[PDB]
């Protein structure tokens, strides 16, 4: 009875040649919000396609959330550098093969660069209004593998910075191209409304896409 012991989810998924994206985990645990992004991203991205790296080491299966676990996030405590330790199934991540999504990288992505970059990597931060220029921890960490690339001159939470790179990638749409909207406000009633200072892309319907379960936080929220 041995059976169980297997990497069957890998193999099915190999060999490797897309795209994948990496999170750098940057927040002391999991909050709900944490969560619900996290989750609409590997609805969107694909679990086999997302890495969530640099966790603490002391780190078990027990501290990462059941619902990302249920929808197959690939975890692990390595760094950029140790994930193919952990994962002998992606491709190398070589140097100046790994794009950092980087709010104040002087170039903008564009879909070209899809023959340039392998992996993208992205802030896993909750950003504050004026944002703090933490993903430039990343860009120290990793100075020879790196190389920033910037998605407008806009901060995106870490969903939305996501989908857009893979707009621009995955479907080939230059970033003038797609439909955003600036800091939008969240309004639910005469005494309920809140801004979100980010910028966030449209729906089809011309509304704001956010994570599964995230509205429903901001109107808790606003509620109090
Ligand atoms: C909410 S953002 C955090 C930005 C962070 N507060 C800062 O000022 O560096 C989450 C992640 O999405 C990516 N991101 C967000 N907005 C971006 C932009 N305008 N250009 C490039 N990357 C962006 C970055 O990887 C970032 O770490």
């Amino acid at each position: 009875s041995h059976h169980h012991h297997h990497h069957l989810e890998v193999l099915f998924q190999g060999p490797h040649m897309a795209s994948k994206y990496i999170i750098e985990h940057m927040e002391e645990g999991f909050s709900e919000w944490v969560i619900l992004e996290y989750s609409q991203i590997l609805r969107e991205v694909g679990a086999e396609n997302l890495i969530l790296s640099s966790l603490p080491e002391s780190t078990t299966e027990k501290d990462i959330p059941q619902r990302l676990l249920k929808l197959g996030l690939r975890w692990t405590t390595k760094d950029l550098k140790g994930i193919n330790e952990d994962f002998k199934d992606l491709e190398l991540l070589k140097d100046g093969r790994v794009c950092l999504l980087d709010p104040r990288a002087t170039i903008d992505l564009q879909p070209e660069d899809a023959t340039k970059f392998d992996y993208f990597v992205f802030g896993g931060i909750l950003g504050d209004h004026p944002p703090r220029d933490r993903t430039k921890e990343l860009k120290t960490a990793y100075p020879n593998l790196l190389i920033s690339r910037r998605l407008g001159d806009k901060q995106m939470t870490t969903d939305t910075a996501i989908r857009t790179t893979q707009l621009i990638i995955k479907d080939r749409i230059a970033f003038e191209d797609i439909k955003f909207i600036d800091y939008p406000e969240f309004r639910f009633n005469k005494n309920e409304a809140t801004e979100m200072p980010f910028r966030y892309v449209l729906d089809k319907e011309g509304k704001p896409i956010l994570p599964e379960g995230m509205l429903d936080l901001i109107k808790k929220d606003s509620a109090q």
